């Protein structure tokens, strides 16, 4: 039985999945893949790839401590796409917007 504080964290993992935000979460469905994208110095700037499938995968396997840990992974994920790309990169606005909602909940945590 997860804790409060996890099935709240799991929550906000299913919204940021959900068909509602698709439009902006979609670039962070799946880890990086820097050959397919032609980013061949992507593992060269971005030492801890992160994703949300791994943030679920992560916490199917109860790997999360606690929220916590969950929220670094969220937003280790969010930094990498600021350190990688550039700031006026579509994918940085839809990050921005990914994030704002990630926040905003995260701070209702019970
Ligand atoms: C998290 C992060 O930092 N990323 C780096 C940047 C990026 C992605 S995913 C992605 N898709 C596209 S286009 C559609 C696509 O390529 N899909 C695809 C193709 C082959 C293999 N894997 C996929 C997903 N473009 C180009 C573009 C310019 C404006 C918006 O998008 C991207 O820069 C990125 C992840």
């Amino acid at each position: 039985a997860l804790s409060e504080q996890l099935k709240h964290c799991n929550g906000i993992l299913k919204e940021l999945l959900s068909k509602k935000h698709a439009a902006y979460a979609w670039p962070f469905y799946k880890p990086v893949d820097a050959s397919a994208l032609g980013l061949h110095d992507y593992h060269d700037i971005i030492k801890h790839p992160m994703d949300l499938s791994t943030v679920k995968r992560k916490m199917e396997n109860r790997d999360y401590r606690d929220a916590q840990e969950f929220a670094a992974d969220v937003r280790l994920m969010f930094s990498n796409c600021y350190k990688y790309n550039p700031p006026d990169h579509d994918v940085v606005a839809m990050a921005r917007k990914l994030q704002d909602v990630f926040e905003f909940r995260y701070a209702k945590m019970p």
